[PDB]
């Protein structure tokens, strides 16, 4: 006599498979691209345009 | 007894253009030391600010 044994299989029974030991480690940053409506150096041109 | 001739300058020491030097000075031309003038308008660009 031999034991039809369709086991959870001793690759995953003590080893969580998909599964959270194949961990969805997905904490969900969202990666903000901060846009800001500056040109470098825009702020300031000073002006000695004074034609007389 | 002889009349003789009394004979004062009535020959010349006249007269009439005794007017000489008339004041051509009356023309004088006067002018201040006459300024071109400053300006800082050449001095002073435009400070252009970029965004």
């Amino acid at each position: 006599m031999s034991t039809r044994s369709v086991s959870s299989s001793s690759y995953r029974r003590m080893f969580g498979g998909p599964g959270t030991a194949s961990r969805p480690s997905s904490s969900r940053s969202y990666v903000t691209t901060s846009t800001r409506t500056y040109s470098l150096g825009s702020a300031l041109r000073p002006s000695t345009s004074r034609s007389l």
